[PDB]
């Protein structure tokens, strides 16, 4: 049963979790049509699925060079952690998406154009997330159960989607990708800043848990992004959700690949979608 820790460490998951689990989540393969063409994503849904319940939802972008199936192909595996996970009672049920910033005019800095207008709509209306309409109401009245992340090129789109869809979406997982607006750190974390000025939302709205390893060339420009923004009234830095809305995990050793990235996910989905939950949980 999940507890908030303030300063959580970086832990892989069990060897166990990389094998499949009996009681595995149904991945479905969708094609839509949107501003950026016909184009395809994958849909993981828990284990015991149940249409008449609502569910959390965390979109989750690949990297450069690879596409919407890399994540639950054979070179990541990231249902089996999930599947275990689930099972385990680590992690709540919930739906995981992984499309794709590949195809037509679509590339990883406007992604969350098509995301907004499309795959939100797309998903949300086929499955039963907190959204009670797919409207541009009825998602922005259902932000705090759904998030948003991604790996490297996935990170900087994730950044993006963050300064553009505040209104959309509550939790940020930008994995190993630093935020391309800026020439320099303060400017990346004022354009941040002014995102959320904009929006009107207070610091219990928004949660960023970035995370990248201790030998991934992210770290570089992600480490003084992030201690930019640490100086912002904006941010209170904590794993504790339940207190602030801000974390930077550094995975001692890892290097640049899924292999570790995947534990990341693995570290930091359990942390979301708590506060303004809808159960009656103590974390």
């Amino acid at each position: 049963s999940f507890k908030y820790e303030s300063a959580v460490q970086y832990r892989p998951a069990p060897d166990s979790y990389l094998n499949p689990c009996p009681q595995a989540g149904r991945i479905v393969k969708e094609t839509y049509t949107g501003i950026n063409g016909t184009k395809s994503l994958n849909v993981y849904l828990p284990y015991g699925y149940d249409p008449n319940k609502k569910y959390n939802i965390f979109y989750l972008m690949h990297g450069g060079g690879e596409n919407e199936n890399t994540i639950f192909s054979n070179d990541v595996k990231l249902q089996n952690i999930l599947d275990h996970a689930i099972m385990n009672g680590e992690l709540e049920p919930l739906i995981v998406v992984t499309p794709t910033f590949n195809g037509g005019n679509c590339t990883a800095q406007n992604f969350y154009q098509e995301f907004r207008q499309n795959v939100i709509p797309f998903v949300e209306s086929k499955y039963s997330t907190y959204a009670e309409s797919t409207t541009p109401q009825g998602i922005a009245a259902s932000r705090m159960h759904r998030g948003f992340g991604g790996f490297s090129m996935g990170g900087l789109t994730t950044w993006y989607v963050m300064v553009n869809c505040l209104d959309y979406v509550a939790y940020f997982m930008p994995l190993s990708g630093d935020y391309w607006y800026g020439n320099s750190p303060q400017d990346k974390a004022n354009s941040i800043a002014e995102a959320i000025n904009r929006s009107g939302l207070s610091k219990r709205e928004y949660f960023v848990f970035a995370a990248t390893g201790s030998e991934d060339i992210a770290y570089a420009n992600m480490n003084p992004q992030i201690e930019a923004m640490k100086a912002l009234p904006h941010f209170d830095y904590t794993s504790d959700f339940s207190k602030g809305n801000f974390y930077f995990l550094v995975a001692p050793g890892a290097t640049h690949w899924w292999g570790y990235v995947r534990h990341y996910i693995y570290d930091a989905l359990p942390y979301f979608f708590h506060e303004l939950e809808h159960h009656h949980h103590h974390h």
